[PDB]
């Protein structure tokens, strides 16, 4: 049964992750006792973020930071600035970040925050207030050692930075420990900022490994071209495939050549978004999951793949670099398509992973280590489902949440 | 607007708290640019609850704590065990918390508690473990000089003996302040337990000499016989009323010669509620609402006195014991039927003040004529204001009440 | 059952508070399911306490701190600094604080700290260091919102500056309320520091009135002159009473006209003890307890009224300032001669509620109101006594172990 | 001189320590001047554990936590729970940790628990409730930082996990830390829990080496079959060499062939004990210490081999994977019979070296590859100083761990 803080038919992102749990139960063995508390995140802080606006009036901001389960450590996981975010949303999140965590075997538990706001309708000083009220109202219950929180959609290492700044503050003391994703003049790395990118690109070519696809030549589409998405198509490129379509917020351009993944970072640097790129032509939105690839990456938010547009698409392999980009109606569409999903809770964990990294610490000597950590997690997962015949999804929650309600399990009820 | 986290179809009691507060709205002056601030709690922590059932089988109950402001002092309020518990009805039972405390001046901001489970369904192992677990979630918030706990619908002293026990133990020493309403054994009293069903019967009879009421004589009929309504009902009656009507959740007795409140009280703690009760006879629930009487006093449970019901009811007086037992619509009818209402957040106002004496440490008697006091002195500063803006008594509790609490928040300012 | 970590043959005083609570078991009703509870101290610390002491050499001490119950409130209760200061005792002298404390009604656990050193062995500067290791070492869980230490045997204003200090040094911050019997310049009153005594006489009083025993003109014998038996001794006399036998550890006086108190005071203060006292003949110890008397008042240390000399005591009232100086053997033999006995529990507990007067916080209104709470204990402690037909100790037992038990019984067990 | 709340005539296994440190004292130096460091702990916190039985009855439990020495870091030691858990006994075991733990170097003062409980004699709830409460009370000295508790004997994975959840719970915040020995799922490893079984074996092939003795065709007894003496005779049963007698608490068997440990462990897991083996002949008691063998392993509890059956031993090696099994007065007799005794403060350090791994953050293989190393490094390290003083390796291990903790105790000094 559902929360009554929630509505039915208004369950957003958290309706798919309960169907994701549903597909799970009938592997999880003596477990089973304990599915419900997959259900259930530990603890929901919802708080006023109050600020004073450039233009003299008060604003008010939904703030949140939800603890799904720390049974098998400190709370871990990126906070998100975006207009729909909602309680649903970020408990979604925060529950596939206990279960990506649990599934490289990070000793992390899953927590998520979010800011309702589009930080493109305030000023830089507005960004920043909002940023470290934010920080004030939910220090109680984050910390070095607590809940470490990290960038997602329009996070990044600045706001990393106000972050650590105003915990610090409020402390009294330096605290480096108390985010990740930080800039590197504060503790954080190139590394880092590359590492979800990265590990995309690591599991995409483990996957095409196995579904005998040739990067050399290989056509690429992507959804997003942030931190996620820009860096996952400029490794691509450098691999050797064709990056011929990207679409983000500001549309969709189109490429059969395949585009200057640099110039096209640039671009979207210097305008916001894709559109307007002289390197490519316009495209209608729709037409992007029409376009056939070799592989298609998700790296934009939740609920793009769906039940609506599943059959329509015409690639080898999905890689999931959003979280929750695809529903399981989608799945099923695919699957019965003989397309290849591998899974955001996999293939986007190479972020956490060196979120890790950061927290308890070459750039060569990081990524050598990413790229083993992301390989043998594939490589597990893998071994799964062909052990349950299964899909990779379904293989990587039979991993991951027999290791959650295991945790559950040997820690008990107290009382 | 409001909280994307509620449906506009689905507001609860939060929904009249938010019509409650656009009628003050007129009279904040210059303190009207913070209005929103009572719109938004500061904090809200929902917390799951599991625990493992006598039958082997492990169950999860959601638990709530909402600490709606805090720009006065430290978060006070009661915990509620009940199976409609919801976040709208927390939170608007928290925000009624901001403004009690407010109107009585009680230097307390307002939280509130909810776990959503009947007791009834419960062993008392079972609601022990349950009351146990719920104060280890919500200890991070909680604390002698950060939010403390205290009684509510279905909750007691015993309830609050084991969340003070399991706090203690959590934190590694005996810290009787965390909760009030505690036992005797472990620094409470009878004073607190009987305080805000006296603070009603007190408020009650200051308002029955503005409306030229006698309470030798007078009828009163009283919705739910509980904590508050048990009380209320007794002390009216030794005072010389007659109580004429109970409704509880079990049913609706009538007895015009008046009940003997002695012998109800001891039924209702035999039996579960009213129903059955020897001396009386059994009324249909919609027609509770029709009796004739002098004063009614709702103390159960919130949305009773509505538009549906408002405009059948024949009385002089409304006490409210309750949170948020009558809608503002409600409101608009009674006082064109020349009803007089007097607020919960003043009427019921007597739990906090004792929890407040409580908290901070003279016999019962001294404790209850301070209290008795305290109410006499609140309901005259409020009914002078009524005068001066000619409005309802609810309307001029929350303007006393709303200028303390933003007048805060101004001077507090934003950080940063 | 007793612990493992006693010895049954060597039980000291834990054993004599031991027989008390079985003889409040058969008043307790459906309290007597817990009654182990005042069997077993929630707490035992026992700490190394070692010194540099001024010949050069390494000494080592037995520190104790023991939290018998906290129920109903934080720790409260003195320090005993004694060369036969060992576990047993302190468990002891925990408990009958848990049990005073809820007699007289004060919010207060029991608690007793004690270091197994006879100060006439130690230099000033040894004793002090001595006092600041313990608090160090005890620090850990004593506080003014945990546990308060207070004065004992050998311990006084000094001795709990030094506590004070060193506690607020190893914290960093001035914390006057961590113990009470504090000087002046720290806090503390006169009040406090005649507390005790005035308690005991306050009682005495009381008790005199029950029995017809006026108290102009009345014999009274004293053992102990120290803080408790000094003060008490010295009330009685400005009463119009005689003290005409005093015993302390140096040996015993005798004075059929009555002693000046004042000048004993003083003898006491230059030379350690009463012997060589100008206004009183020598007496042997022995002899002190078969000195007729209307008043009789133990107000040294434990054992000390015996089956051994029970029988040969002539007096009409014993009043307890000195914590367990009566055997339950004794009490037996003294009730069937007709001697009433006012116990420790309520007759000393003038300390600790005036001790709770300044954890809190005139000296007139002060003893105004420490004198009106030790007759309303004492006469409720007297219903309760005539009400069950027992004995006045029992009597308080029954008050205070019905209120430390039905504390326990609310508060549960968790898990 | 002894502390007056132990009986000089009721030492226990606290006696024989001392008498342990007695015979390191004249290689001290001037560490000398601080010998009596090494007899008195920092800490003794002994704590009530009332639980309510599943009679209904409440029973009352003996919790200990001694903090023996804590000069050169946080304390660290494992928790016993068994039916002769005394004061004595745990500052016996705090002592040897405190020892152990500056004789291979890793960064911990000593401390140990115990609860005076037979787990046999309650249920898995009761089991449950009894560590959760004392692991409450024993908080306020525990943490990550502080003092990291670990298993002993009948505590195991599933206890620390109890204590690791409690602790969380008490303290508001998942702390894995607090504890060693934990499950898998909560950061444990199977290096960990083989970790002392594998040292024992590694130091008693270090021994067999210097007193050429093969461990092909070794004939091996050990005592005890839990978590060390199981590990360890599999190990060395793996190594070629033949398990030939086994005693625990319920009795002994015999089998000239060698047992197979794998199918011994099975029935060990299944029955609770060797008692019953189908391969292997019964025996009794007493002769289980007359039997030939090459080596001897006590892994059972302490006072095992005393003056009354020392003289009987008939083996060349003893390896001590208890703590405190033999005395000194054994010692004495052994070292004139020529066996070879290597002390427990060496050979059993194998578990607190992964438990400091564990709480720091390499593959299994390379986890026990380093304790491995690290446990023929502390052996040679050991030999050499029994070499040069002509002592025996227990006095030698003597000598390297005290001269560290009183050079410890020497620059930090005395405060005041
Ligand atoms: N370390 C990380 O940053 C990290 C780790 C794991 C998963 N993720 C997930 O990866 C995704 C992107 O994260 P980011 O860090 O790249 O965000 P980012 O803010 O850098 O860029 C966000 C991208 O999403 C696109 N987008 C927004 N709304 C869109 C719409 N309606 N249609 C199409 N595109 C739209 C934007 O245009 C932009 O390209 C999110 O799902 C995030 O949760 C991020
Ligand atoms: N100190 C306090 O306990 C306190 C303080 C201030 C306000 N209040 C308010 O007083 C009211 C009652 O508090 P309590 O402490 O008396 O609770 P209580 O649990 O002692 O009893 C509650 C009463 O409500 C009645 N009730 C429940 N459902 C009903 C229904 N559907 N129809 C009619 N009656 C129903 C129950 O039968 C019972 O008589 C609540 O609104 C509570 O918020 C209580
Ligand atoms: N606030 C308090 O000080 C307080 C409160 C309650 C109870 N008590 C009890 O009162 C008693 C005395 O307390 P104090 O504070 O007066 O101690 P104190 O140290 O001021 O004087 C103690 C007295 O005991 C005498 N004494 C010691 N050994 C003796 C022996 N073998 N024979 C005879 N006399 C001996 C000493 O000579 C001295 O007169 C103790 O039992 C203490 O626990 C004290
Ligand atoms: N990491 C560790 O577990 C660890 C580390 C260092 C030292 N030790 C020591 O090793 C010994 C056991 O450790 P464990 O972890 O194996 O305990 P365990 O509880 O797994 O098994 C204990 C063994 O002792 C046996 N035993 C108990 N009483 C006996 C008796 N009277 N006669 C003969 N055998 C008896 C039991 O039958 C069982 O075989 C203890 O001395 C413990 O302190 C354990
Ligand atoms: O780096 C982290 O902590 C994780 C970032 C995040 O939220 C994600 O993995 O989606
Ligand atoms: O006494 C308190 O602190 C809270 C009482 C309460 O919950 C209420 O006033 O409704
Ligand atoms: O003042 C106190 O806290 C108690 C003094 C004391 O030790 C006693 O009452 O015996
Ligand atoms: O793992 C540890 O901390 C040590 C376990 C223990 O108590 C021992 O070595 O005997």
């Amino acid at each position: 049964s559902i929360p009554s803080y929630l509505h039915a038919d208004d369950l957003g992102p958290w309706g798919n992750y309960l169907q994701q749990v549903d597909r799970v139960a009938p592997y999880l063995g003596s477990l089973s006792r304990w599915i419900e508390t997959l259900k259930r995140p530990k603890r929901i802080l919802i708080v006023d973020v109050p600020i004073e606006l450039d233009n003299g009036t008060v604003a008010h901001f939904e703030g949140y930071r939800v603890q799904h389960n720390v049974s098998r450590g400190p709370g871990k996981g990126g906070v998100r600035y975006h207009q729909d975010v909602t309680l649903s949303e970020v408990m979604a999140l925060s529950a596939w970040m206990s279960v990506k965590n649990a599934a490289v075997n990070v000793p992390y538990g899953g927590a998520k925050g979010g800011i309702r706001v589009d930080p493109r309708k305030l000023s830089r000083g507005e960004l920043e207030r909002v940023t470290r009220r934010y920080t004030s109202e939910i220090g109680i219950i984050i910390g070095p050692n607590t809940d470490i929180p990290a960038p997602d959609v329009n996070t990044n290492e600045q706001i990393m930075a106000w972050m650590m700044d105003t915990y610090s503050m409020n402390q009294g003391q330096t605290a480096t420990g108390v985010v990740t994703g930080k800039p590197i003049s504060l503790g954080g790395s190139l590394g880092r900022k590359e590492a979800t990118g990265r590990g995309v690109f690591v599991v995409g070519c483990e996957a095409a490994k196995k579904k005998g696809v040739e990067i050399e030549g290989a056509r690429i589409a992507v959804q997003g071209f942030g931190n996620v998405g820009g860096i996952a198509a400029k490794l691509f490129q450098e691999a050797g495939a064709k990056v011929i379509a990207v679409q983000d917020h500001t549309g969709t351009i189109h490429q059969p050549a395949g585009v200057d993944t640099a110039k096209l970072l640039d671009h979207v640097g210097r305008t916001g978004g894709v559109a307007g790129f002289e390197g490519a032509e316009p495209m209608p939105n729709d037409e992007f999951w029409t376009v056939e690839t070799e592989i298609l990456i998700p790296a934009a938010l939740e609920n793009q793949i769906t039940e609506k547009n599943a059959s329509k698409i015409r690639t080898k392999i999905i890689v999931e670099g959003a979280n929750g980009p695809t529903t399981t109606a989608a799945d099923d569409i695919l699957s019965a398509n003989g397309v290849l999903v591998i899974p955001d809770v996999i293939a986007n964990a190479g972020g956490v992973t060196v979120s890790y990294f950061e927290w308890v610490q070459t750039e060569d000597e990081i990524n050598h280590r990413l790229e083993r950590v992301m390989r043998e997690a594939f490589a597990g997962v893998w071994a799964v489902a062909e052990e349950h015949k299964v899909s990779v999804r379904t293989a990587a929650f039979i991993v991951a949440c027999k290791r959650i309600l295991m945790a559950r399990e040997m820690r008990g009820l107290y009382p």
